[PDB]
């Protein structure tokens, strides 16, 4: 009754099985017969026939893909039988044409990244029930292939696809006959010249079109790039867009376009996304008779658009971007100038809606920023990677010309207005430098090889910032008052700092963290902290969660000192403790006693410890989560329950661990989660986990041990046959050692 | 016959069993009678008596250390039985007493870091031959400890010792009765208030004084540090060192002294280096009388003796420093001064011989380089670690005080002068930075955030540098004439440079290292290269070794990619290749066969590799070692010896393989060196490594193979027996799997 080698999970009332990354040679036949969803994917099958699937009513849904993974041969309607199945993933198999004799069940179907060169009316044409259609990356870039030849009107007969995905295959023309019931069409890279008047006419359903990447502009690009003749650009008819009425969005990126004509979006009053990117628009920025016919625009990129050799000084914005006034987000990356100056935004000042400003990548020297306090509504300023001074590796379902990761992080931005100047030349912070500036909740100050002293009076201009990121420059910490002129601080990122730390000359002082009654979270990682100066202890009364990861704890805790051993006591309020990457080869009772007894959670993973002294638990009445992992612990305690009575999960996961001790899980009623997953295990006697009392353990993690396959592990298969409510994942991964016979086999498989 | 558990090697003529880190619990008796040196460091055995040494004659040298590792319990006169020992190493072992009844054989003891208080006339008296004594560390800093006991006249009868260290003891008085034959006496942290005149006054033979850390200056020290009441300085009489004629060492470091006696070196014509470090001298190296007295003098460490709080203008030089005559190297290290000024370092300026300034962790804003131009033979310009701008954790075998390493790397300071500017703030090099300095072979620019885009004109003021680091900066390179101005550039290390190298919408450019004639060495490593511009390849007629480590070949080599198939053929001249962490899962053949086929030497170590096509080697006829080490590999093949008939070494440790093929070894008269150790190998059979023709085979490595244990390894067994010339290391380490009555159990021992 406990499901192989399928997990099975429960989502939307309904019933899945995950069959993933499990080896599989071929397509297992001990499948729930409940099963709704059914994962093969990343697998080593390689064959499909009508035998597969039997005996499974209910799936509306087979992932395929990957397989097998590191020449996928599927027979004749080998998945007719399933009268059930809306959703088939076939990606990534390696096949030479459409599956022939697919059920006519099908809403959804994916053949992407496949060898598909030809498109059939016998392999589509009698699915009248698809919606989505990806044939995506089949043809592309310097891989060997075929100019994908499609049938006359082969899409004609589908009358219910609102989804044709074509995108990086070699078409040169949009294909005739398209459905009118089309709402998205990706033609990406399909590398069309030509844009007709009929071509796109008789879709008036069309919410999205994707026409990027046809007649692209190539220069530095990072993939293999073929231009059109002389590098022109794309041609679309003066009427191409003129029956696309529902049009949300439009992607252009890519079509070396150095001039756009305006009434294309004469017939568009909802356009809200429009990507230009990757164009030559710097003439189009400076004027843009198409931006007058823009209203209800929410999102406009412009990114890339750069003439080649060009360092201008400033930058040139239309007095027709005032025209958009829907506008919420403005990318210009990649413009390339000198200065901004408060003039040269003047156009973008009076529109009500527009939030974002993504400057990066501009190599700008300078700026003045009293100009962002003259906008309205800005809540980010994206400044990131800039000159400013003081004073297959393509994911075919990910877009293809830009992150689609937020600017800011997103716990970050939630405080308030957000000022990113990561990845500059800020080398110090003059009085002056944050003058004139909004009221900034969240500022990253990240990389910018800031050496200076931190004094107190370095952010008195915006004293409400609540997240501050000073990652990665290299900080000299010898004032006791820095950072204190922030009263609100919330979050403090101090993270790879270590340059100063590492010296032992030197003077280093940590004690302006007390002066914080808000602060919450510090991060103090990857500093190489050793040493410090007159003040050997952390001390702050709000603090919650410390990250002390990527130091030297093995040093300051050494044996023949006693200064730092109540490194951490002064920090009352901490719930949430992170000594790993301390080399720690052992904590020294004293020392581990000074931890704060408010601690829920703490982890010591990730060190070299050979010892741990559970005994010391007995004065954590709060601890709920204990985090060793990735250390040499040969020694587990029977006595643990008489330790703690809090511990909810327990992660023991890759140690030296060989035994399980007599009475080790017996009357402690916490533990839901156990992880004892690469170990040295070789078996489980029966009086390991048996408890005469109440077990709320739900989780067990066996994976990575070597078991003997001998009878003598019939007492741990009967403990599980007896218990169906403990979760034991990855049972293909849990795999008997010796005797040499059963070696490979699941200890689930034995006589 | 094959030396078990020690390894057997030669050296001297001699013989030395080396049994260290073998997981001893007890002294081998399998032990080869010849032996003349027994290493049994690092191990857990427990206990030492008569019968453990037994049957060995000409055995000078016994290590003990570290025993066990992570309670030595010794019988008396336990070492008696061998008259041939000489020294002995009982260091770290937690002795509570001198051990009873050593043999008087005994010309060299350690006792280093144990728990010995007690000094008595029954542990030592008894040792006539006794030359060098090591007592050190062990009453120190916070432990736990007895002050130290020194039994009347002890040393009193040990008229051969020319070494006795103390150090690292609670003392608080100089030994009476020390013998004369005293060369080295080491009294450093033995908490000596006062040395009065009577203390050295019978030893005529000191060459070596060491009395640091008496007195301690403990501000911000970063150990456990008790000062004297007031933190005063030593007091040492003024006749204290009045008969030591044949000092050459006398480290003062750490005494506390802020007015040193000129009259303590009037019977010292032969002093060399003088270790005043951790003191406060500011003013005695303003005025310091005490120089005149130091013709001889060749190293003066003055580092660390700030004053408290002070960032003076000036650093002060007495002119005193020019009676200074045979000074060698000068180090000031911690004055903490904002400005190096001509006319400061004037008494510098006519020392024949001092070649060595290191100003290092000064805190230097501004240098005017052209004082170091008036010098006469300066070799070295140690300038790391400022604020220049454009325009048991101790080592009770090493100095505690500083660092033993050169200040400069000697593969760079071999080249001639140098200059290191490592670790500071130019960000930016102008066209007069450099100039008016000397002509510099070597030049440290490492950790300088510099920015700026190399044009090649930089340089031009010292345009032979044979070596250059511009390791840790972020660096620009948008331009091919970079660096070209140094024309017998030899040298170049471009590491962790990368900052812009991952940004893909920027322009990179490489072209720069075809220019180079004499350019050798080429460091590219961790520079995340993934793109590059208009130019897919690096080319140099001259280069031999590139590391290219660090870097996503991943992706540069992805199959859909042409563009860069090539780009390392371009080096001709190339021996040595490093293809490490590059991500690599496999190598296009293609491109592998378009590798320099001059290589000798090629490393694709700690990659992500599942395929290696052996076939490929036929098209490197040069090639003596292959690095595969880290990887995934389950494949071997058999027909090895027709694709190679150049390969002396072969290393696989860490894959995957659990299968050596049917003649592997056969034919291939080459391979010397083999490395199959970590991995899945469980056997051998007969036929893998039988060669019909010659085996010049002296090195195979199986350790970490999960080997079974049952009468299927004789074959393999019978094998080692067959060939003794072939070394297998770690024997203790090859260790039986299966069946589990063997397993932990050497694969060397069974029926
Ligand atoms: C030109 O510009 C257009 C318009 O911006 C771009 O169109 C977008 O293309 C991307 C890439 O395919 C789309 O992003 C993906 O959307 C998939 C569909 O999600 C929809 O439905 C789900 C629930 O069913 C909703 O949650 C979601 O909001 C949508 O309504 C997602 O399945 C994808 O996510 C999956 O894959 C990614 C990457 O592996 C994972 O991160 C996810 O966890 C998940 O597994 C992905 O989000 C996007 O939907 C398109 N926009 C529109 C409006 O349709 C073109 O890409 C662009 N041209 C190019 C090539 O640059
Ligand atoms: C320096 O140190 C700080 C302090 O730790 C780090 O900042 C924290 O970073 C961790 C990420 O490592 C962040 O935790 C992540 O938070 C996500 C929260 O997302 C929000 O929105 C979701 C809904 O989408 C809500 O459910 C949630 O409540 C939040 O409001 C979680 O999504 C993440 O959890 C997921 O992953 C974790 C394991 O990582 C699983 O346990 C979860 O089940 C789930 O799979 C995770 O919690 C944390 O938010 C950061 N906090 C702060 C203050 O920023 C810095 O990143 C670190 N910096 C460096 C340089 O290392
Ligand atoms: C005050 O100042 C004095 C004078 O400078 C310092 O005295 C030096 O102390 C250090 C530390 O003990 C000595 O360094 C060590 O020397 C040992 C002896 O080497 C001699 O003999 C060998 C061959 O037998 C020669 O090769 C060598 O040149 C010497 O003639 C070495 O055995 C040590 O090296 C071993 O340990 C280190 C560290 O583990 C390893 O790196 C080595 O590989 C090796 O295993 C070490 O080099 C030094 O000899 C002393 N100088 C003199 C002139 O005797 C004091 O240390 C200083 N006081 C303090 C505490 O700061
Ligand atoms: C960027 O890349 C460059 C290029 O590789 C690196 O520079 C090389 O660094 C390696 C060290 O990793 C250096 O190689 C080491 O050289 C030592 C040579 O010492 C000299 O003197 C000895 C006598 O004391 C002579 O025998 C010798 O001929 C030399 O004249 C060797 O001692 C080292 O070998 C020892 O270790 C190696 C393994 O490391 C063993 O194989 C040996 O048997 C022995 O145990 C080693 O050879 C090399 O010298 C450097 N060359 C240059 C040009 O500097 C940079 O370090 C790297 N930088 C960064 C930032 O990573
Ligand atoms: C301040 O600015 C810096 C630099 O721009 C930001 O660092 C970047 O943060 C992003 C988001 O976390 C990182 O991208 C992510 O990396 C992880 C790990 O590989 C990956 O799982 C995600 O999918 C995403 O790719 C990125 O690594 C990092 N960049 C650098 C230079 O390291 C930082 O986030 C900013 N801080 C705040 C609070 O906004
Ligand atoms: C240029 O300056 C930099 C910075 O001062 C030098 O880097 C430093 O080099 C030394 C010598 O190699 C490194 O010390 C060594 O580290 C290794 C690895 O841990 C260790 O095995 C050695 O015993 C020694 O401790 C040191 O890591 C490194 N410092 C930094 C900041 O990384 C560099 O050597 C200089 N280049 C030249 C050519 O002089
Ligand atoms: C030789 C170093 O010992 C102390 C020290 N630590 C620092 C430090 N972390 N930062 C500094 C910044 C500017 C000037 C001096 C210092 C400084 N200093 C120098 C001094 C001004 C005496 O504190
Ligand atoms: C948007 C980036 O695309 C090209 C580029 N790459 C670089 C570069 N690696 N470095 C630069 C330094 C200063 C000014 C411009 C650039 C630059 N630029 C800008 C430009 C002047 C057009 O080359
Ligand atoms: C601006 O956005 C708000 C929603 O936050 C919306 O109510 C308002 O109508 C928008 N104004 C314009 C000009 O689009
Ligand atoms: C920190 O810096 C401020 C301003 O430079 C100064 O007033 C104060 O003395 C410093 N605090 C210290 C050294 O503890
Ligand atoms: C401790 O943390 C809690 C939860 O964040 C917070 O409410 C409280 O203010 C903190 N205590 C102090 C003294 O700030
Ligand atoms: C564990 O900690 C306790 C303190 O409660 C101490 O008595 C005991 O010695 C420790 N155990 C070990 C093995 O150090
Ligand atoms: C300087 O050093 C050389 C050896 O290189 C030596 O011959 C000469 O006598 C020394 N001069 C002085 C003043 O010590
Ligand atoms: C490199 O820089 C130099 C000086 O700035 C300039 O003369 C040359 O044009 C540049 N070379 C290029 C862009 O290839
Ligand atoms: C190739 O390397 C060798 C050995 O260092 C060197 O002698 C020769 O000059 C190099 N070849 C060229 C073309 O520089
Ligand atoms: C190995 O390389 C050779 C080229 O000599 C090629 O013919 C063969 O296909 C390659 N082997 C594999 C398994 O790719």
């Amino acid at each position: 009754s406990r499901s192989y080698p399928c997990d099975e999970k429960k989502q939307n009332d309904s019933v899945i099985a995950e069959c993933s990354n499990r080896r599989l040679q071929e397509v297992p036949q001990t499948v729930g017969k409940y099963v709704t969803e059914l994962d093969l994917s990343d697998n080593f099958i390689t064959h499909i026939t009508n035998e597969s699937f039997q005996g499974l009513q209910n799936l509306t849904k087979i992932n395929l893909n990957h397989n097998p993974n590191v020449g996928l041969n599927i027979t004749d309607g080998a998945f007719l039988n399933l009268k059930n199945l809306r959703e088939l993933l076939l990606e990534d198999n390696q096949l030479p044409q459409i599956p022939s004799g697919l059920p006519e069940s099908l809403t959804e179907l994916s053949l992407i990244q496949n060898n598909i060169y030809n498109i059939t009316k016998e392999g589509i044409s009698r699915l009248i029930n698809l919606k989505n259609l990806y044939l995506a990356w089949n043809c592309y870039f310097n891989k060997v292939c075929e100019k994908t030849n499609i049938e006359d009107g082969v899409f004609e007969t589908l009358t219910n696809l609102e989804l044709l995905s074509l995108s990086f295959n070699s078409l040169s023309h949009v294909p005739p006959k398209l459905p009118s019931s089309l709402r998205k069409l990706f033609l990406s890279n399909t590398q069309i010249k030509y844009i007709s008047e009929e071509d796109f006419k008789g879709l008036i359903n069309l919410t999205l079109l994707d026409l990027s990447g046809n007649c692209p502009r190539c220069f530095n690009a990072p993939f293999p790039c073929v231009p059109c003749d002389g590098g022109a650009s794309i041609n679309i008819d003066r009427f191409a867009f003129q029956n696309l009425t529902q049009l949300r969005y439009l992607n252009l990126s890519s079509t070396s376009l150095r001039k756009i004509n305006a009434a294309w979006f004469k017939n568009m009053p909802h356009l809200k996304v429009l990507d230009l990117e990757f164009n030559y628009l710097v003439g189009e920025i400076a004027s843009g008779a198409f931006l007058t016919m823009l209203p209800r625009l929410e999102i406009l990129d412009l990114s890339f658009n750069y003439i080649k050799g060009s360092y201008p000084q400033h930058i040139n914005i239309s007095r027709n971007f005032s025209k958009l006034l829907s506008l919420r987000a403005l990318h210009l990356r990649g413009y390339v100038f000198q200065e901004l100056r408060e003039d040269d935004f003047q156009p973008l000042m009076q529109l009500p809606n527009l939030s974002t400003i993504n400057l990066g990548i501009n190599f700008i020297k300078q700026i003045d920023f009293k100009l962002f306090q003259n906008f309205s509504n800005l809540e980010i300023i994206y400044l990131s990677e800039n000159r400013i001074s003081p004073l297959f590796e393509f994911d075919p379902h990910s877009n293809f010309y830009h992150f689609t990761r937020p600017l800011i992080k997103p716990q970050c931005a939630a405080y308030g207005k957000a000022l990113d100047l990561s990845l500059n030349s800020i080398f110090f912070i003059g009085p002056n430098q944050f003058e004139n500036l909004p009221d900034i909740a969240c500022l990253n100050l990240s990389a910018n090889s800031n050496a200076q002293v931190l004094s107190g009076t370095e952010f008195s201009a915006i004293p409400h910032v609540k997240y501050l990121d000073l990652t990665n420059n290299r900080l000299d910490f010898d004032n006791a008052s820095a950072l204190t002129e922030l009263s609100d601080l919330e979050v403090l990122d101090l993270s790879y700092n270590s340059h100063y730390f590492r010296i032992a000359g030197v003077t280093h002082h940590l004690e302006f963290i007390q002066n914080f009654t808000n602060l919450k979270v510090l991060n103090l990682s990857h500093n190489n902290i050793y040493t410090l100066t007159d003040k050997y202890n952390l001390e702050s009364k709000s603090l919650v969660e410390l990250v002390f990861s990527g130091n030297r704890l093995d040093i300051l805790w050494n044996d023949d000192d006693n200064r730092y051993i109540s490194i951490f006591k002064g920090l009352k309020n901490l719930t949430r403790l992170d000594l790993s990457l301390n080399r720690l080869k052992h904590i020294p009772n004293e020392a581990f006693l000074n931890l704060p007894a408010s601690l829920t959670e703490l982890h010591i993973n990730d060190n070299m410890l050979k010892f741990f002294n559970w005994t010391l638990l007995q004065q954590f009445p709060r601890l709920e989560l204990l985090d060793l992992r990735g250390n040499k612990l040969l020694f587990l305690t029977d006595s643990l329950s008489d330790f703690t009575s809090s511990l909810r999960t327990l992660l023991l996961s890759h140690n030296r661990i060989s035994h399980l001790p007599s009475g080790f899980l017996s009357e402690v009623s916490s533990l839901k989660h156990l992880d004892l997953s690469s170990n040295l295990l070789k078996t489980i006697n029966k009086s390991a986990l048996e408890t005469k009392t109440t077990t709320k353990l739900s989780m067990l993690e066996l994976h990575g041990n070597p078991f003997e396959c001998t009878c003598d592990i019939g007492d741990f298969r009967r403990w599980m046959d007896e218990h169906l409510n403990v979760k034991i994942p990855r049972l293909v991964d849990v795999i008997c050692a010796s005797p040499g016979d059963q070696r490979g086999k699941s200890i689930v498989s034995l006589e």
